[PDB]
């Protein structure tokens, strides 16, 4: 049980290099699944998000290594089955489905169970690939596909906004006879991503970035070299970081055009902001940031996966501001820790109400969020005296060495082994 101490407080500043999106690279490496010649993709953040689907690729069959870049050798594919002991352990696991029958004609995936940021239903996933002629049943816990032949191009349209179920249709149909068009598609920066590299393998694919996809099936894809694009996610913690210290950043290896609504959100809380084509500046000049209002949405609105961090901006600044969550309506267990930390917040149904205090005190808090812990580290930073973060192994999975990147804009943390 690894931990983080952190001593604060500290004012971080100075720069750091954005690594590639844990959010892309991990459809990528399940697309590659389709692909019959060798795919290297560049740029993969060391993740054990990462380390969980190669070991997932490489149980099927793939032939899978790594160092800066994953290689995939998907050709000798031979077993076709997600077993629970691995999606129990990241439920993006269900990404192996569509792939697998789309290709093979079979596939076998343990449905996930309970989340506990909250319901995480696959229906629209199940349901897309019906749609496109599967045939699924459930047994022993295990979604079941098949399909005499290959898959058809259909015309579905999503009830609700799926990242998952998006890229999962997206994916099975490069392999279908004829042309699939999803209506009502999501627009995250990781559904184009994804798309991109598909085509790269000799997809055709159209509309990505907008709630209109085409694809018009081929009989096989290839291989190829890919580059993932950086992570919004990433960026967006390291630039609240700079902003509740009440310090200067310079993000390097960025994607300004992929954050519109979270550096609109950082000019209400009173940063100066600049961005170049690679690269995003932020200076709070001294000063403590203002309360904002936020809600969360799909793409390109205020992303979930940003709303801890801005929750903690918010605890504080100077007023008081709402933050509400539209995407996963219990997504607020960071709270409650920040309080042990003196932070003053209550929650209304799926709206946080936080009344921004001066400064934090050190306190002993425990990680269980992928992305959203990232904000008690942050926290730690900022805070009087000694945080102890227990049980980092949630923050392992989401981000790539954040002590080290901390660290180098100037903040006091241990990694021990408790
Ligand atoms: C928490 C992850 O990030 C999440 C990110 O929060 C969400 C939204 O941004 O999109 C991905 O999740 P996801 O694919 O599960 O999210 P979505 O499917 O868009 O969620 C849609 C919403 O509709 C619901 N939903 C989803 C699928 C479905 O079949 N039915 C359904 O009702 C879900 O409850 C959810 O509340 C990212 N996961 C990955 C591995 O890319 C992570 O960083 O690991
Ligand atoms: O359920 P898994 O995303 O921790």
């Amino acid at each position: 049980m690894d931990k983080f101490r952190v001593q604060g407080p500290t004012k971080l500043q100075g720069e750091v290099t954005i690594s590639g999106a844990k959010n892309a690279a991990l459809p990528i490496l399940f697309a590659a699944l389709l692909a019959e010649e060798p795919v290297e993709i560049q740029n993969v953040p060391k993740l054990k998000d990462v380390d969980t689907s190669m070991k997932l690729l490489s149980q099927l069959g793939a032939k899978v290594e790594r160092d800066g870049s994953v290689h995939i050798d998907a050709r000798d594919v031979n077993v076709f089955c997600a077993p629970y002991d691995l999606v129990k352990t990241m439920r993006a696991s269900i990404w192996a489905l569509g792939p697998l029958v789309a290709r093979f004609g079979q596939g076998q995936v343990s449905l996930p169970g309970g989340c506990t940021i909250g319901a995480r239903p696959v229906d629209l996933h199940i349901s897309g690939l019906e749609q496109l002629g599967a045939t699924i049943k459930l047994e022993e816990g295990y979604v079941k596909a098949s399909v005499d032949g290959r898959l058809k191009g259909a015309h579905i349209v999503m009830d609700k906004v799926s990242v998952g179920a998006t890229v999962t249709i997206m994916c099975a149909a490069t392999l279908a006879e004829g042309t699939t068009i999803i209506e009502n598609a999501a627009r995250e920066p990781e559904i184009v991503d994804t798309a991109n590299f598909l085509i790269t393998l000799g997809a055709k694919i159209s509309g990505q970035g907008t709630d209109r996809i085409v694809i018009e099936g081929v009989e096989r894809l290839g291989g190829g070299v890919y580059r993932v694009l950086p992570d919004r996610i990433e960026t967006g913690t390291f630039l609240v970081a700079a902003a509740i210290s009440r310090g200067k950043i310079i993000c390097r290896n960025a994607q300004p055009d992929t954050l519109d609504a979270v550096l609109a959100k950082l000019r209400d809380a009173g940063a100066d902001i600049e961005v170049g084509e690679d690269w995003i500046s932020l200076d709070m000049h001294g000063k403590r940031p203002k309360a904002v209002n936020v809600r969360t949405a799909p793409h390109p609105a205020f992303p979930t996966d940003m709303q801890a961090q801005f929750t903690l901006l918010n605890l504080v600044a100077e007023g008081t501001g709402f933050i509400t969550e539209t995407v996963f309506e219990n997504r607020f267990m960071h709270v409650p820790e920040l309080s042990r930390m003196g932070a003053h917040a209550e929650i209304e149904s799926n709206t946080v109400i936080c009344h921004g205090v001066e400064k934090l005190s050190g306190a002993q808090v425990m990680a269980t969020d992928l992305r959203a812990s990232a904000s008690l580290v942050l926290a730690g930073c900022i805070a009087e005296g000694t945080t102890v973060v227990d049980r980092i192994y949630h923050i392992d999975r989401g981000y790539e060495r954040i002590e080290d990147k901390l660290r180098a804009l100037g903040a006091n943390i241990e990694r021990v082994k408790g």
